[PDB]
């Protein structure tokens, strides 16, 4: 094994350059950092004080810990084997987004209101943990509501479709529905829309005050992002709460009508669900949670179970149909991928199996989704055959980045 | 030699015909296979052992396809097991006999699969012709995209769900049905088809399409529940006249007409089996599995599986979205059309309905489908806790 | 009879001053009610301009109850000369509101009918134009439903309040009824009700035979052209018709495509402002015709009738007219508005162009001012009226 | 002169007449010794005290001689008002019969009220009073106090203002559970977040207790001086259990329906004040004649009201008063009412009388058994319905003749 691919990437000279084997193995789309090849990584920079040049034996003893990915990356067998070429295209994409610079940044509160119209960050993370990113994908930003299929999938795997189902519907409200909180059986019509995720933020490890479970949510953003950022903005909760008449609203009528699980406090609920709202993250982390639902709830750059499959298949059934505002629809339609807006100007989205993304520009259409996501997810799924009900096999003009 | 490959493969000196043709079956190809053709010609003519040479000589034609077959490269390779699976969930569902008879014995029950490789199975009452009544709604839609494309027929139809609380309005806020798996979609969308053109001719350009999506297998039609369907149709002559008033058809159409095309359409006679090739040529692209011929555009299959996901399933399409999140599409006559996109296409039909319209046991059965096996929209193909990948 | 000679009363009255003493109470001398007092006048100017008294009584006495009422002011608007002149000056007022757009008549139309619950009349401007009813017919069919069927038969298949304004594109409540007669759902199925068994010219002559009663045998007459039209562009009450065929909201063994050719015909039904006003003064007048004293409804249909129109008789603007106006008024899209004053008298209103809620703009602009002039609301006090004028007083 | 003229139809040919004679008299004609526009009369008897001649007689009847004469020469609204109590009282024990229908338990003090408490008090507009049953219990008016704050708006602002944060109509029975109409206004001041935005508008910028004392004093006029008291229990209740108008009032917060620099909260206080404050069915019955009396209190003779305010209130009553029967009502029996959910129905016969009914056990609708009963019973005697005909109305008794 450590032999082979030594064959591979040496091909001629018995010696291996440092550099041609980092730079090898860039191109692939890992990152040197990815916390899966840290043993291999450790005794890189090992040799480089105990000696610019590896034998068959010194090659032998850096890459055996890490071995079984390495020769999946040398061995073109990453879900996108020509991630250089696939680079290239979100680049494209990318730019031609960069144009669309209409929309309205969201203002309601000053923090949404102080970020530049002209920020526009992608971040891409396969299931195999390849990555790339483009533009503004290290600044910081409110999940808003982009949380919501992430605390939907927490309390699915917690306590199960039953449970959970008791007390949140599983459908769109219908446009002209889109202003009742409650369907005809009483419950909030989904997750994704504000009344439900009030509900399932009611349902998240219950009987302990409200750090403990912030801390436990935060804990569970962590493992899905990989242990990269997930912050909080204490601006952004204030701002949230001295002006959520709605959700104040949302919360009195739910519990006239009995929504809640017993016990529950309400005005602490909505002072939890302000929070998750201020959970900051940037592109880049935000992208490996997408790909952790692209993954199976497995994240694809620690190897570890977050989430159920059943939480996963739920949260990504309700983020095709619910994700995407009065725009769900539409989108389902012509993009036919789970995705998940915010008025900060995030869009989470996932092509299961393949990866996950976060699209990022604050000025928003009519409907509340950001102008250059949309613009972006729309030439995606143009290019590549990622729609949903897109063939394999039969696919017309679209390039399959699987192949 | 790729003759002689396959040759040794199944052999021994000489191989028997029916040695041959038992191996072929196994794979899950049925010997009429219309790809297969002139290998079957070809043994016909040559008639019980075939050696080296003659076997050549009758498979040569057709050896791309036999090849893969006996190279397990099917999209279920293991079909024998397969199958097997599917006659468990066939009896379980049979057991399940509550529900109502729209007014065909109740206990009519069969369920037909076709994969995108040709590969066939069924088991019940699947030779046994029944309405495809709204079954039919996705099949006209995706002619209507296939001819005239996305943008045209979406200036006269809507791409979503009412909502629960709006099964009762016949159009949207931007006076368009709301879809077309609803009927007064699925008349505007059969107002939009060989426009200019007089019924007749309209309903034999069809009658063709369906023929293509079927690979020539059972299409017909009845009469009885045609007359019977017009005579009883008043919502859908309330439905003609609001959409003639709102302006809703295009330019020049003659509305009473139209709901005798419309009534035509849902009173198309299939059978499970012919019924299943058509749900494959949805899950297969566009192409015809069992004809390799190209029936509908990849734009046209798209949009027809996308609505059939959200709105195919009358008030349980939301319901069925989430658990079971399979294309699919019922009728009143018992039928589901289901498709397993790039896997296999499938008719069950079994008379007695739900209080929401749906066939009982087609439910039970699309539930426990998706129960065993990893063919929910959003499973994942690498971590799928205890079900069955047919694929592998 | 001699203390009415003294009142209008020298030892003799003459002929024209008795006549212009009689239309300043503001009957008109063709009144029905006061034939044979003038079949007399006329043949005593035959068989010799001059009275005595004892030829005074041989005219008068026939009809004295009557005239002794006109001259002891006993009439419900006493001083009518005034009243008209107020009339006069509001019909002046809406001349002015020249917005609106004609249905698809002159604009310039513009006609305004009374009749007292006592016969007393006036007209002003364009009232001896024929016009259909159009939706100003619905209340009269649905007065003549309730009164030869009863209020309880009549709401199994109708029912009594408005859809409010979302619901007003919906043609059944939550009860599978259409919401009310007034609109063209509920209307329909009124017309449905209707001398149920016979074929539709016997049903159209039994519907004008009562309108004829109601507006005293005033002009009541058909417009062909306009049931061609109304049948050839009735999509959307075809519509209609299937949807309630499909829920069962006819009565059994009714063809609804029949049904819905008479529904066309009552509604291009014909008056003029002058006919139409008797009409409405019937239903102010308990079901009483004012100018014959023919009972032609039962008190429970016009109670009933009043209501509706009350709520819901307005289209759109029901709610806003109930408040502001607070009087039983039904309008149409020929521009006609009829108006009743319950014990007081009726009206019609006619001007074509309409405004944006299908509402003839001068009758709305004439109905408000004759409520912000007269103490007619409905919830006006007959006592403590603030700066309003009472016509009663 | 009138004092004589007086004398002589009570005297009866007699000399004297006994004080017993005069006052059974009076109390026939329906007004009480205790009305305050006989106060001078009354007061004129206490003092000179059992025989009174032309002269003692004269003394004290002068000042209240206008009100005694209208009385006695039968020129009251319902001149023959023995015969009219009786017919009342065959119509009470008629739905007294009627014990259906579940008391309001959703809080300790509604819930507690006997099923089988039933009143009905009547005060004409012109001051006549019949009381059967119980009538002098007190009880919390909730939802009938609406129309009352409602006048109040519309007396001191008058309607363009008031009309600005609350609509006209009722909803449709479908919309029975939205907050706003399509102008994102209440429908109506009838219903729960129409009037909480008519309590908002109410004596702006001071406080709450400034606010109630303002509130309280008005209806005191209506009642000419009857009993209005508060409820502090049925307050406290109300606050606690009130989620769904908590959740009206941060809904028409955040849809900016109250008027500029609103204290949203203290109004939801205020609220829950005025629907606890108490009435007997005698003192409502009077403010219900308040509104059948064009504004004027028919005890006192002070006007009280605007015009405007009464024909308002009395034309929202008409089609908004009676929750999901409005429709009904206003279709069968055509009255301005208002019903509460202690079993109270505020009802006008406008220009002739107001009335209380009060049972505790509501329909399935919310609204009095026997009070709706009752109101049925009433317009089907006689010829009150807003749409009867005064000269010909059947066999229908018209109690003004
Ligand atoms: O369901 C109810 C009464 C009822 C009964 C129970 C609930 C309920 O709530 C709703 C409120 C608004 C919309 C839908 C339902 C309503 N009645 C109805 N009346 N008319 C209906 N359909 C007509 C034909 C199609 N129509 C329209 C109108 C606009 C747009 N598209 N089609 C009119 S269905
Ligand atoms: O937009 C409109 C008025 C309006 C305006 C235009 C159309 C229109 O159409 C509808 C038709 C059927 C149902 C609902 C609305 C309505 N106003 C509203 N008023 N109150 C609303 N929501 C409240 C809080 C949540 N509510 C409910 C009620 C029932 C179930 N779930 N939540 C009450 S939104």
């Amino acid at each position: 094994l450590e032999d082979l691919l030594f064959y591979t990437i040496a091909e001629g000279q018995e010696k291996i350059p440092v550099h041609k084997f980092i730079t090898a193995l860039k191109s692939t789309g890992l990152r040197t950092s990815d916390p899966r090849l840290k043993e291999c990584m450790d005794m890189l920079r090992l040799t480089l004080q105990t000696t610019v040049m590896l034998d068959k034996d010194l090659f032998k003893k850096c890459v055996q810990s890490n071995i079984v990915l390495l020769t999946q990356a040398f061995r073109r067998k990453f879900v996108i084997p020509d991630f250089m070429s696939f680079t290239s295209h979100i680049d494209e994409l990318y730019e031609s987004a960069k144009k669309q610079s209409g929309g309205k940044v969201a203002d309601y509160i000053p923090q949404l209101a102080k970020f530049s119209p002209d920020l526009w960050g992608v971040s891409v993370c396969t299931v195999d943990g390849q990555r790339h990113s483009t533009g503004d994908t290290k600044v910081p930003f409110c999940l808003q509501s982009c949380v919501k299929p992430l605390k939907y999938a927490i309390a699915v795997n917690d306590l199960g479709t039953e449970y959970v189902h008791r007390y949140v519907g599983k459908e769109p409200s219908g446009l002209r529905f889109n202003k009742l909180f409650l369907n005809e059986d009483d419950k909030p019509h989904n997750p994704m829309v504000n009344a439900g995720a009030i509900v399932v933020t009611s349902l998240i490890k219950q009987g302990v005050n409200n750090a403990e479970k912030f801390d436990y949510v935060m804990q569970f953003l962590n493992k899905m992002a990989g242990n990269e950022y997930v912050g909080f903005s204490n601006a952004t909760f204030q701002s949230e709460r001295e002006s959520g008449d709605r959700n104040f609203a949302i919360g009195y009528y739910l519990k006239e009508k009995k929504c809640f699980p017993e016990g529950t406090d309400m005005v602490g609920i909505l002072d939890f669900y302000f929070q998750l709202c201020s959970i900051e993250v940037t592109c880049e982390s935000a992208s490996v949670m997408a790909a952790t639902l692209a993954n199976g709830g497995f994240c694809p750059i620690t190897g570890e179970r977050v989430l159920s499959p059943e939480a996963v298949r739920n949260t990504l059934s309700l983020m095709h149909s619910c994700g995407m505002y009065d725009f769900s629809g539409q989108f389902a339609f012509h993009v036919g991928l789970p995705a998940k807006s915010g008025v900060a100007g995030g869009i989470l989205l996932v092509v299961p199996n393949v990866m996950g993304m976060m699209c990022w520009s604050p000025p928003l259409d009519k409907m509340g989704n950001s102008v250059k996501g949309i613009h972006f997810c729309h030439d995606l799924v143009s290019l590549c055959n990622f729609h949903n009900y897109d063939n394999l096999r039969h696919f017309a003009k679209k390039l399959d980045p699987r192949r």
